[PDB]
């Protein structure tokens, strides 16, 4: 036998973690936060969303204690009880398992919390560098990678948010025009909560990460033959929704026949999405508090949780 | 203007921080901590760990909050309140700092607290390979890089003791034989607190390590070129302490002139030592909860904070 800093779960076990917790989302609120090719239902929201919604609001009352006893340490004032210390979560995966909705989810339910918490999502994309800067560097060929983000800005950002700021900007991607859209921002205003999504969250070094700033984190898992199976179906769905635009920086791909398409999915995955996943993403996978493990249908039916 | 994660302090700033914690130390019992080499006396154990003992009790409590709430939410029992969560605590530094005599006095003190916690104190190199095993890994040049250490043990311990084990082994090490010690164990029994102290210690990677457990952290800093300083004169004092022992591994340099000696010291500097600490050890400084830098004379007279 051997003690772990985990703790494996099926939902049966997940979801009696529920306890009381209030379903405060309509079916047709889902649909607004579901992306394209997920599964998630309402079941799912109640028996593994709202379970991690609990777990994350005991946790940020105990986390605040705990920057509490630094302030006092350092004989301090105290704490507008109205103006706290952000807590930061992360959400990491890679393309196509999820991670996005997972996130957009997350913000949902923690903002119709009792106290009506200030919950703000920034999505890493923002922080990608534009084309031109990503053709400078020759990384265009590498977009997702880390070095394909602005990590020093990103850090900034976190930073100067949980540092107690009045308002951060950051950048505005579009996924229409594959780009980095001039002159955008997102402006957060000192949110009680701020949840940042991105594939490269996670990664750890040599310098001080936005991941260790993190108050706590979700990684999305699933099997990579699973994962390349969404990735290529939701390209060929893209064809007839963000594709058939023709304002897409990948119109041409609208196209394709079902086997032209299928080719140039898979060559994507091959040559940029899998390595990325296989690298980067998965290796960072073991210091996520919570993963949230997928099966090839999309559901959720297992998870594994950091109590160390 | 920039946010940051740190706050600078200068002693007279941070010895204002201790308010009225206790000085439960004698002059005596300070000589059977220091290192030799160092200068630490009395007065910087009341103006520079005084204030970190205070520090280091006001998060415990904090801590085990934190730790509470998931117990909480995985609707588990409670928490025998004599039997709690260890906290753990990571000292590192370079090979001659003082990162080892930093943490005997850490111990000390954090042991004389009112509520006398049980606090042990384990030291990495007790985790070396023996040398027959670095022989065998081509690593006897490589003594003291995180590849010389048995990681896998090492974390399995330390993951053990905060798991709540009633008991978890460490093998011993002899500085005097340069080795392992055969069938020596050093036997942690839930300790209230447990201090790791090594060079190794904060380093981070691509699995879940022993940084990853610590609850807080310090590491001892120098300019390199003091820290050789002390290296090479610590050296030259050993040929009448541990070198003059007839059973030491390095009996021989008892023998060597000051000219000799030197030279012999400053190679290993140049080509173990050195290497190590600018390649490993410094790039985990970033991380750390507390950085103590240390002047020429050894004098401790600013302090890096993590607030964030
Ligand atoms: C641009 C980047 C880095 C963005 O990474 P993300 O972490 O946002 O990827 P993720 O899979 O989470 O996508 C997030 C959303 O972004 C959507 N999206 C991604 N690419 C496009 C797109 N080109 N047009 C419209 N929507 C897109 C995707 O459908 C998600 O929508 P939902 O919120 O409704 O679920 C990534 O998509 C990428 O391009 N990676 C490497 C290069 C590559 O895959 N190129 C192929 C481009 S055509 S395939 C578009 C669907 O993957
Ligand atoms: C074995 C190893 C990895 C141990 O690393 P540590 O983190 O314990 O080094 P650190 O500088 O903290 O030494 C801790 C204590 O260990 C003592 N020590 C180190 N080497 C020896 C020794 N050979 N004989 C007796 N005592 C020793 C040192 O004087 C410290 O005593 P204090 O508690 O009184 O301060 C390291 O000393 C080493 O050998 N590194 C690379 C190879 C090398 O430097 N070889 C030269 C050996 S002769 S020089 C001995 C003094 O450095």
């Amino acid at each position: 036998s051997e003690p772990s800093p985990y703790v494996e779960f099926d939902r049966r076990q997940w979801r009696a973690l529920r306890m009381s917790t209030p379903l405060a989302l309509t079916e047709e609120e889902l649909v607004g936060l579901r992306g394209l090719g997920e599964q998630i239902d309402l079941l799912e929201v109640e028996e593994v969303y709202l379970p991690l919604a609990r777990l994350i609001h005991l946790q940020v009352a105990a986390r605040q204690r705990l920057f509490a006893a630094t302030a006092e340490f350092l004989g301090e004032p105290q704490q507008n009880p109205d103006r706290p210390v952000p807590f930061i979560i992360g959400v990491a995966g890679s393309v196509a398992v999820g991670k996005s909705t997972t996130a957009r989810v997350l913000q949902a339910l923690l903002a119709r919390w009792d106290h009506h918490p200030r919950v703000d999502l920034v999505t890493t994309d923002g922080f990608l560098y534009p084309n031109a800067e990503l053709q400078r560097r020759n990384l265009m060929h590498r977009k997702g990678f880390p070095e394909s983000y602005n990590r020093r800005a990103l850090m900034r950002f976190v930073t100067s948010v949980k540092s107690g700021s009045d308002y951060a900007c950051a950048p505005v991607y579009s996924h229409l025009h594959y780009d980095i859209i001039p002159g955008a921002e997102q402006v957060v205003r000192h949110p009680d909560i701020l949840i940042l999504e991105g594939l490269n969250v996670l990664q750890t070094g040599p310098t001080l990460m936005v991941s260790d700033l993190f108050d706590f984190s979700l990684y999305v898992d699933a099997r990579i033959e699973d994962i390349e199976q969404w990735y290529v179906s939701r390209f060929l769905a893209m064809r007839t929704t963000a594709f058939a635009d023709p304002e897409s920086h990948f119109h041409h791909y609208a196209a394709f026949s079902d086997s032209q398409a299928v080719v140039a999915a898979r060559e994507i995955w091959r040559t940029i999405n899998r390595p990325n996943l296989v690298e980067n993403i998965l290796p960072t996978r073991p210091r996520a508090t919570l993963v949230l493990r997928k099966d090839a249908d999309h559901s959720i039916n297992r998870l594994r949780l950091r109590k160390l």
